[PDB]
């Protein structure tokens, strides 16, 4: 079946790679480019498409930037699906970018096979993941944090220090030293990404 | 001064003793009842003769939750209860995590000779009380719950946009700038924020 | 069928009235009476008991007051079910009590056989109203705020003027005088039972 | 340099914003707006992200007040709004802020405050002139007036609101029915209800 | 004048409310729509009261059905909104309600409820004709069915959730395995549920 | 590090192999055989344990029964580790369980391999499931309502039912024939298990 897409990228070299490979896919058909954001939603009315492919840093001054560009095209084109073509490549954007609940991403990495098979799922109404996609998530597979996952003994220290124990009662409590607990909290924070406890406190309320 | 009845508890057993001496001196307040652990003080609640309970963060007690949770806990399963909690936790965080759940009060040790009675002639009057001390302590989180140094305008913008799925060379597009002047402002950010590298600092901006 | 029930009031009369007026009643079997709500709620755990009769007024040192208790109660011992015998006809005060799924509310200005009566409702499963609940609960008939409703032209002037427009500027548009917009909304201020303008804008932000 | 729109129906009132504008030599006016209808239909096309806009503009069809400029924001999330105001009521100038723009400037106050709400908006600042704070401090206590409900106060219409009738309060408190009649009487006076339903449906929301 | 808009992709049902409000004197039709797209786009530009609108309309943008009404009310919150339809499932038409709108009229009802609906509209009142209230009663219980639980049904669909078996629940209830398996049997068959985990899922969010 | 072990079950055959097999394990303490709910919360606030291994389904009515009965015992007593013993395979009724956040499930059939292997991954930090478990859990795999998943084809068949799409304008919409459709919209009410358009419109709108 033939299927009508719209391109959506302000890297001319990128664009150009993705026009010349969607050309060779017969059942393609492209019906517009843009470069910025106020283009592409002032002309989505008027283009008879119902697939956008689109990166995420856009220029453009009225719909907004990045995540939130992609949450306002999808309520006010609620038909259109969104694929999302990406360089990249943080999990905790990836992450973010799925929430949206879109046809999915393909990090420009990847991506000479990927979009093709991203399109090709579409077609069946099937959402598509690449392997580099799902890779990067096993990234933030450990509670949202990192490849490293806490001990059972860092999270039980992390956990009464947030409930408001200070390394003094969590060395008496738990019988260990001051010098050890000191450590598998060091440890900790060093795996979370925080530099002092003001920031760590602030981390545990997230999660 | 009317007479009040009060139930103590910490963990530290000297401290405990001197909380208890110190309030036998002032003829207003009578304590009718001591706690090591807060197992036994949830069991002993229901039968005391007394609606303010003066207590630690650190208590053990396998049971009903611990810090702030068991405070929750005591909050929820004995709602007439006044709560005043003495602690020698000085962190903001925790501070103004315990004034979320809306009791009377902390005391921070270092001023309770003073501080404690106060606390406590202002439960009476029915206001809050809230030292210096910890006022003071809660400005060191003024900014955003992050610290005392605010980041600037520019800062905030260069997260947002990070935030917002640009990397750091199309944020300098955006922003019609330099890619050492963006990378030199998202790593000011980065330190006042406290965090050291992506993915914790993504996951701190999930948060606002 | 035989019916357990406890009774807590703390004035003294009135917990030997309702004590002695259940007597007469041959399947009633009182197995309890508490002047406070600390030696009631300590003492749940042990008792036997379908029912509790309970007023809103009773002091106590631990397990809330008022509606508070009632919440208490029915969160700590949620087989028990509750008539709450009162002398508060508040209509906002019984909605509130009733939307806490209780037996039922009986008023002790309330006829001689409203409180047996919702004692046979509840043997045979069933929720029990009396007429004169049911009457005070027609005073807050109109959208909560009292008898009396909001006219279509009251509602509009007060919209409006939650949405910032000032008296000269909502007769403007509307095509009415200052003096008749004024009384309109005077009168809207009236059936709300609010004195200020800051409390209208306040009152009219929550519903 | 910084493009602006400018939406307003008082001619007398644009005039001053045309003119305190032309003094400044950085600002361009690419849009004058008289209608709601017809500024949110051209904002699509307008070369600008920054809008000095009315409360009380006239407009059929995206809404009126606070509800359009609500409208606009969703509409239009990149756009920096200034709200340009008649209206001095604490409680209206309250929930203008609670949107999120650039601030507010009341047409009564300095002729200043419009020069210094797009400056502070060009290095990334909001701005709240002197007047707006002045007036904010009339809703400084809990939003409802400038007069504090008492500790005792507070007590006496929290027992109300669990149920406890006046003479039970009495009671509860060992305190007069006159005593508690008149702390009930004056609590109700700082929040500005006139009976008790109206005061229980208050204390439900706070 | 009531300006009105007409949006159906069936040309004989179009071109007849077109007819239907012809008769009416103060009613001006501006606009006729065969799909969601083409209506959408024009939305802007013409100054309309109410929409009269089918549910199974064409367009590939702006979403299906409830979902573009949804839309519409969104985006255009000033237009009236009637929902001209075939469908009487009571569930859709419940639904439809749910979304606050001027009313809903059957296409196979009477040929009087579309000028019925619009003299409603005009003294700022809602229109539901009888034909969708007899509708409507088809899911009086509790929106599942017209046939209501029994209360001893409703015993034995509780503990069920709660996780006991039947033969649990029989030794509970004093009552033997065949007659809760009947009770429960004959819940299923109220509430339209073929086996267990949709009568647990169907249970659970409830 | 003793472990203080609470036992609550009414099935002579399940707590006579439970105590023999935690008998086994040196560091194992039972301090509490209870037999029906109220014993047991009563007695909950009294014994020093930290673990309950407790069956879904006990008498009792005074604090909950099944489910409801082991929320109520999480709210009380938050630090108390929870595994739940069942007679109950229905897979809808293990998730829900599962959904409570507890230490885990062991069916009745894991008398011997099952506990221990639970309290060995309870003293180490991390939560247990048997593949007893895993395995009837499969049977619902399918978006929690079966084995056999919905189609792209049947799912956009559903969501033009659920916006308001008659089957006949559901054809149209998607250029297939009637007969088709039908049968699409046949088979995915077969697979949700739902018997008539009501239930599968209320299905489609809570789920």
């Amino acid at each position: 079946n033939n299927m009508n897409v719209i391109i959506a990228d302000d890297h001319p070299i990128v664009l150009f790679g993705i026009r010349k490979s969607l050309e060779q896919i017969e059942w393609v058909n492209v019906v517009g480019e843009f470069e910025d954001s106020t283009a592409l939603i002032n002309n989505l009315p008027k283009l008879d498409a119902h697939v956008l492919i689109t990166d995420l840093s856009m220029p453009g001054d009225k719909y907004g930037d990045g995540i939130t560009l992609i949450k306002y095209i999808k309520r006010h084109f609620p038909s259109l699906s969104i694929i999302v073509l990406t360089m990249n490549n943080n999990p905790a954007i990836l992450s973010a970018v799925l929430d949206l609940d879109i046809e999915g991403i393909v990090l420009k990495q990847g991506a000479p096979t990927d979009l093709p098979k991203a399109l090709a799922a579409l077609q069946k109404g099937k959402k598509f993941t690449p392997e580099s996609v799902s890779r990067l998530l096993e990234k933030i597979s450990a509670g949202g944090y990192g490849d490293k996952r806490l001990s059972p003994k860092e999270s039980e220290v992390l956990r009464l220090f947030a409930e408001g124990f200070l390394v003094t009662e969590i060395a008496k409590k738990l019988n260990r030293s001051i010098k050890t607990i000191s450590s598998q909290k060091k440890s900790a924070m060093m795996k979370l990404g925080v530099e002092n406890d003001i920031a760590l406190l602030n981390y545990l309320s997230s999660v």
